[PDB]
This record gives C-alpha cells, sequence and structure tokens, in this order.
DNA sequence: TTCAATTCGGGTAATTCGGGCA
DNA sequence: AATGTCCGAATTACCCGAATTG
C-alpha cells in the first residue's frame, strides 16, 4: 500500500510541504510519480508513529 | 511477455488510471493496444521504472 | 446472447511541485 | 534546523456518457 502526500499531513496533522520534507532529509523514503509527486511507502508512515 | 491493465499500474504507482493513460499518450510509457483500443503495459519495464 | 467491470474520450476541479520569502 | 505561507506551472483526480472487456 502507498499514501498520499496529502494523506500523510493528515495524519501528523501537518502541512503536505513539511511531508515534502521530511522525504528532503532522508527520514521518509518516497517513491515518486513519473510526473514527479510523492507517495510513501506506508510502512515507514507506521515507525514514524513508533515514534 | 505478461501483461498489465491500466488499473494495476495505476495500483502500483498510487495514482488514477487515466494518468497511466496519459503517461502512455505522452511517451513516457510502452503501451500495447488491444482490437478495441485498451491499453496494456508491460510489467517488466514497469518496474525497470522502480528501478529508475 | 446478456451482464458487471473496466477503459476508453473529453472537460473541469483539486493536489503537488519548486523555489523563494517570512 | 524546522514550519508555514504565497505564486506559477505542472501533474494529477473526479466528472460524464459510450465503448470495450472477458
Amino acid at each position: 500500500p502507498l499514501l498520499t502526500p496529502a494523506e500523510v499531513a493528515t495524519m501528523f496533522r501537518v502541512d503536505p510541504k513539511t511531508v515534502t520534507r521530511w522525504a528532503k532529509a532522508g527520514k521518509l523514503t518516497s517513491i515518486r510519480t513519473m510526473g514527479g509527486h510523492r507517495r510513501y511507502r506506508e510502512a515507514e508512515v507506521r515507525a514514524l508513529m513508533a515514534g
């Protein structure tokens, strides 16, 4: 399963650009759409509620 | 060779099937057409894009 | 043959990117 | 470092009816 940047934005209650920024700095593995959009592996996103 | 319907591609990218059709229509993706003109894409190449 | 599910097309909203600024 | 916001441009998502699928 994959999640959109908006969804990941909602779960932490943070702006989706900040999700984009957690993708920047390495602590979120991001798969990219061939238009260059982010899709985040939802397992890692569990690891972030584990943290 | 194994073939994928645009709904399955759509699923693996978490992306609306229309957008996969756009990707085909814009050269980014190799498309095969059935006798009616529906697209079918090539599995192998599609994870050649998970390689990228 | 019929039948549910999908995938055509086009059009139009809604996200997302990216960079730069606060 | 670490978010939040404004902008423009690009990408993607939902809407429809009709055609194709298997």
